[PDB]
RNA sequence: ACUAACAA
RNA sequence: ACUAACAA
């Protein structure tokens, strides 16, 4: 019963608690979310071969549309909605680049320090896999075809993923 | 992860909490125990007609077989046993009958008294069904199937059920 | 209800 | 590890 209400009652029931009991909640609420976005499935192969790491920067197109805050739509409130994606894909899905960090002022400091290199390139989504080849391409190809949706601007209200990541924050927020 | 120890390491789970949490792990509880013994499925057809009741008194054996105890077999720890049966079949399961209530005393008296009637039949298995007939057919010729199953002996160190509640009873017990 | 995860 | 539910 993955209704909108009991899920805010369900974010609360976690409030007030935090050793299984933890977990029971977590999965139900991934589970609800996902049905909640899932109204809006193929199987991966046995491994074959020696473990690859498969990777895929994709960047995001603030050329071409800079009003646009696409990185807020992908990350989502708490980072949920980028979690949920690591989590049914397998790729580790991470934004780095320049403007990355949304203070421009810190990130005018990282520049050349060890793992921020990272800094100097444009604006980008990072896709890595560990995994075998013929079972990461599929992990990373549905990864991939999906990050390319969101480096697609729906226009204000149009964009029903917007809303619905918003009224999930404005519950956090618990201001609705 | 249907395993006996975690299974203790629930039930005292639920001994320390006890509005979704405690049901959250009825869930689980039943479903582990019915794995449990399902290592030891057909679906219903559409309602037609109107709804019916449906009995079967189950007369037990003692006259045949008076010195086993089929009758904690059935009911099982915490009556549990009686109760998944109840649940996976939706068939009221209640034992009536001579000697239903443990006790010969408090039995002596309740003869005639209103809803006790039951107690001037010999001992026997009470199955009953509120559904549409072709639905209750099933549902009945379902636990009936299940209770003869547990009106037949099992000899001690083949009953292979017996140890499966005693096992629970002495977790309950904690004497284990 | 304008999201900030991840990495350190 | 010898079960006691259900019904009242």
């Amino acid at each position: 019963k993955p209704t909108p209400d009991y899920l805010m009652q369900l974010m609360n029931d976690k409030k007030l608690m935090s050793n299984h009991l933890e977990r029971l909640l977590d999965e139900e609420i991934s589970r609800v979310r996902k049905d909640m976005y899932n109204d809006t499935s193929a199987e991966l192969p046995d491994a074959v071969g020696p473990i690859v790491q498969l990777q895929e920067k994709l960047y995001v197109p603030v050329k071409e549309y800079p009003d646009f805050n696409f990185v807020g739509r992908i990350l989502g409130p708490r980072g949920l909605t980028a979690k949920q994606l690591e989590a049914e894909t397998g790729c580790k899905i991470m934004v780095r680049g320049k403007g990355s960090m949304r203070d421009k002022k810190k990130e005018e400091q990282n520049r050349g320090k060890p793992n921020w290199e990272h800094l100097n390139e444009d604006l980008h989504v990072l896709i890595t896999v560990e995994d075998a080849q013929n079972r990461a391409e599929i992990k990373l190809k549905r990864a991939v075809e999906e990050v390319k949706k969101l480096l697609v601007p729906a226009a204000e209200g149009e964009d029903s993923l917007k809303k619905m990541q918003l009224m999930e924050l404005a519950i956090l927020n618990g201001t609705y």
